[PDB]
């Protein structure tokens, strides 16, 4: 297990536009194109991220390829706030994998709005922690996925992405 199976897992991977969680189109494995309600302009932000006429259809190397640079801005994101990298850095691999897959999911913004739960992770209260971040919007609008990533930062370990 690692950040990119273990974001796949919460991601999926569809080849044609989509709307996620909340209503947005996205493709391949959770990018999210637009917050516009327009799939036209949904379609003109997939041809500009693949370089090509697209027609809403990827394939499934170009899916990878979104979602690699999608990691590797997650991770640059949370190394460029100065709200998330002390956290970050204070943390083992895997908890710093959870905290990757909260900012693929919501943004840094999203992310760094959750001081309270951050500040526990810091002083490593790992259950405490993990009781502050159920209390959220978050947790209750993607209750699964939240308590898996909350899994993770409890206790360290892939447990809640084992046998998934
Ligand atoms: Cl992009
Ligand atoms: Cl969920
Ligand atoms: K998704």
């Amino acid at each position: 297990m690692n950040i990119f199976e273990m974001l796949r897992i919460d991601e999926g991977l569809r080849l044609k536009i989509y709307k996620d969680t909340e209503g947005y189109y996205t493709i391949g494995i959770g990018h999210l194109l637009t917050k516009s309600p327009s799939l036209n302009a949904a379609k003109s932000e997939l041809d500009k991220a693949i370089g090509r006429n697209t027609n809403g259809v990827i394939t499934k190397d170009e899916a990878e390829k979104l979602f690699n640079q999608d990691v590797d801005a997650a991770v640059r994101g949370i190394l460029r706030n100065a709200k998330l990298k002390p956290v970050y850095d204070s943390l083992d691999a895997v908890r710093r994998a959870a905290l990757i897959n909260m900012v693929f999911q919501m943004g840094e913004t999203g992310v760094a709005g959750f001081t309270n739960s951050l500040r526990m992770l810091q002083q490593k209260r790992w259950d405490e922690a993990a009781v502050n971040f159920a209390k959220s919007r978050w947790y209750n609008q993607t209750p699964n996925r939240a308590k898996r990533v909350i899994t993770t930062f409890r206790t360290g370990t892939w447990d809640a992405y084992k046998n998934l």
